């Protein structure tokens, strides 16, 4: 089993690694194996000090406190953030750019971004009152939330992966994973686009020139913001195994709704769907858009991922047999 598993994680620097494959093999742990990898390849346990039982602790500990009952936002989901992410930052036009603790930054941000999710929007937990909205005053809800429960898990027993980075290394590295996961609330998508489009617009190269804080870490929100939207470019097989998961759980979303007598919510109800032509939305209105801003800022590092992307709708188009549109407005807008 273990030398299959070895063979799989061969991938790991490659656009559209076999990330349920990796899930069957390694115990449903995807996140710690991939993690664990990816720490290993980026010699990061050497630059940091971090202790390998205590980063195979923290991650296990992450990892159970991702859902396996969520069939979207889960570990696996997870784990493909992290490891897109890892494939990102290594982009030929961002070489030498970041330091390592920026990379650790946005590596622990895709592993944490999720942490806990319930299988429900923000706007759902808004809607009924949830104890969850009640913390945080209905304000990025779920993502002040995954930071809370990913930073508080270090402290469990030898979980601390971070113990030997200096104090401002873990100040800075604290504020950084926060500006990231923070970012990654979709309705934040919009304003995160326009920023990223004026950078492209600015841009200096030499590989790309990021002079001070704003523009690095808007750039690894970016990053981890596109890692969080990848899925359609991927691979079809897997594409469409994300595509099916977000499906199922929009539609027991939709079934919470409708036993407790609410307007079941667009893209949520399983008697009134049409998967294909909102998958051509989702590419056409907010996938497209993005990831052709992304390819603009690293010409020409993503040119196969943009032409994955553009074949995959074509193909989500060609099986075709009002929602969509208040789904976008309702979840992309600030
Ligand atoms: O954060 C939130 O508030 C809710 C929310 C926003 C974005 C996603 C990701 C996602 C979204 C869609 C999708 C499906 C139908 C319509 C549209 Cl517009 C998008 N599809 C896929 C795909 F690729 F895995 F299939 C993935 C999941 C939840
Ligand atoms: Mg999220
Ligand atoms: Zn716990
Ligand atoms: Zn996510």
């Amino acid at each position: 089993q273990e030398d299959v598993l070895a063979k799989e994680l061969e991938d790991v620097n490659k656009w559209g690694l076999h990330v349920f494959r990796i899930a069957e093999l390694s115990g449903n742990r995807p996140l710690t194996v991939i993690m664990h990898t990816i720490f290993q390849e980026r010699d990061l346990l050497k630059t940091f000090k971090i202790p390998v039982d205590t980063l195979i602790t923290y991650l296990m500990t992450l990892e159970d406190h991702y859902h396996a009952d969520v069939a979207y936002h889960n570990n696996i989901h997870a784990a493909d953030v992290v490891q897109s992410t890892h494939v990102l930052l290594s982009t030929p036009a961002l070489e030498a750019v970041f330091t390592d603790l920026e990379i650790l930054a946005a590596i622990f941000a895709s592993a944490i971004h999720d942490v806990d999710h319930p299988g429900v929007s923000n706007q759902f937990l808004i809607n009924t009152n949830s104890e969850l909205a009640l913390m945080y005053n209905d304000s990025s809800v779920l993502e002040n939330h995954h930071l809370a429960v990913g930073f508080k898990l270090l402290q469990e027993e030898n979980c601390d992966i971070f113990q030997n980075l200096t104090k401002k290394q873990r100040q800075s590295l604290r504020k950084m994973v926060i500006d990231i996961v923070l970012a990654t609330d979709m309705s934040k998508h919009m304003n995160l686009l326009a920023d990223l489009k004026t950078m492209v617009e600015t841009k200096k190269v030499t590989v790309l020139l990021l002079d001070n804080y704003s523009d690095r870490i808007q750039v690894l929100q970016n990053m981890v913001h596109c890692a969080d939207l990848s899925n359609p470019t991927k691979p079809l097989q897997l594409y469409r195994q994300w595509t099916d998961r977000i499906m199922e759980e929009f539609f027991r979303q939709g079934d919470r709704e409708r036993e407790r007598g609410m307007e079941i919510s667009p893209m949520c109800d399983k008697h009134n769907a049409s998967v294909e032509k909102s998958q051509v939305g989702f590419i056409d209105y907010i996938v497209h858009p993005l990831w052709e801003t992304w390819a603009d800022l690293v010409h020409p590092d993503a040119q196969d991922i943009l032409d994955t992307l553009e074949d995959n709708r074509e193909w989500y188009q060609s099986t075709i047999p009002n929602q969509v549109s208040e789904f976008i407005s309702n979840t992309f807008l600030d």
